[PDB]
C-alpha cells in the first residue's frame, strides 16, 4: 500500500508503522561541521572479492541486485562494527531530475541518486531475525553524482530494459560490486533504520564521502523503470527517497578530519 506519491508517500507512512516518528530513523542530514572525527574508528573493511551476485529485480520501490548469503563471501567489517556482516543485497535510490534522489543530505545538498549495499549481523543467524535487533544491520551507503560514467554501473543499466515492472527479475550472476566504490573509504557513521517500511530500527549507517559518478545516460535509465507492474498504467519509478528525518538524540561521527 505504501509508496511515494501524495496520497501514500513518506509523510503517511507513520499510520501503518508509527516507528516513523521513531527516536533513531533514516535518512538524515549530515551536517558537516558538526560531525566529530572519532579516533577510536577502527579500519573499515569491504571485502567482496568472493561476492556471488544473483539475480536483479524490481520490487515496485526500487531494484536490487542478490547475493548468495549463505555463507560468508562478501562482508563488511571493522570502522564502527563489531563482527561480520554479510551482503544481502544492493540497490538504488534516485530523483526525477539531477538534483534530488538522495536520502542523507551533505549540508543538506541532495545528490541525483543514492546506492545503497546492505549487509546483516551474522550472530543472528538470517536477515529476518537480524533485523529484530539495534546492530541487525550494517547499509553502505554511496552517493551519485552525473558526471562522467561508471564504467561498473553498466552492466546493471543495461538489463534494467529487463526488469521495466514491478515483479519482474532476471540472472545477474558475476557481478562484481567493487566496481560501485569511490577510491576513498572515508565516512560518517550513525544509527538509524530502514528507509522503506517497516522502518526498522536496525541500521549501523555507514555513508561514505565521497561520490562516485555516473553519467547522465546511466541515471536516465534508472528512471525509465516503472513502479506499476506489467500491463498498469505507467508511472515512472522515480523520486523514490525518503526525505531527511529528525536527528534527535545521536551524533553522526566522522572517520576522517
Ligand atoms: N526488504 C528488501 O527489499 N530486501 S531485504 O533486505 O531482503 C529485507 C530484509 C528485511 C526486511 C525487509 C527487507
Ligand atoms: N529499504 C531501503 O530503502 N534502504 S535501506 O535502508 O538500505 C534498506 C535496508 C533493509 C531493508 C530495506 C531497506
Ligand atoms: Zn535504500
Amino acid at each position: 500500500h505504501w509508496g511515494y506519491g501524495k496520497h501514500n508517500g513518506p509523510e503517511h507512512w507513520h499510520k501503518d508503522f508509527p516507528i516513523a516518528k521513531g527516536e533513531r530513523q533514516s535518512p538524515v542530514d549530515i551536517d558537516t561541521h558538526t560531525a566529530k572525527y572519532d579516533p577510536s574508528l577502527k579500519p573499515l573493511s569491504v571485502s567482496y572479492d568472493q561476492a556471488t551476485s544473483l539475480r536483479i529485480l524490481n520490487n515496485g520501490h526500487s531494484f536490487q541486485v542478490t547475493f548468495d548469503d549463505s555463507q560468508d563471501k562478501a562482508v563488511l567489517k571493522g570502522g564502527p562494527l563489531d563482527g561480520t556482516y554479510r551482503l544481502l543485497q544492493f540497490h538504488f535510490h534516485w530523483g526525477s531530475l539531477d538534483g534530488q534522489g538522495s536520502e542523507h543530505t551533505v549540508d543538506k545538498k541532495k545528490y541525483a541518486a543514492e546506492l545503497h549495499l546492505v549487509h546483516w549481523n551474522t550472530k543472528y543467524g538470517d536477515v529476518g531475525k537480524a533485523v529484530q535487533q539495534p546492530d541487525g544491520l550494517a547499509v553502505l551507503g554511496i552517493f551519485l553524482k552525473v558526471g562522467s560514467a561508471k564504467p561498473g554501473l553498466q552492466k546493471v543499466v543495461d538489463v534494467l530494459d529487463s526488469i521495466k515492472t514491478e515483479g519482474k527479475s532476471a540472472d545477474f550472476t558475476n557481478f562484481d560490486p567493487r566496481g560501485l566504490l569511490p577510491e576513498s573509504l572515508d565516512y560518517w557513521t550513525y544509527p538509524g533504520s530502514l528507509t522503506t517500511p517497516p522502518l526498522a530500527e536496525c541500521v549501523t549507517w555507514i555513508v561514505l564521502k565521497e561520490p562516485i559518478s555516473v553519467s547522465s545516460e546511466q541515471v536516465l535509465k534508472f528512471r525509465k523503470l516503472n513502479f506499476n507492474g506489467e500491463g498498469e498504467p505507467e508511472e515512472l519509478m522515480v523520486d523514490n527517497w525518503r526525505p531527511a528525518q529528525p536527528l534527535k538524540n545521536r551524533q553522526i561521527k566522522a572517520s576522517f578530519k
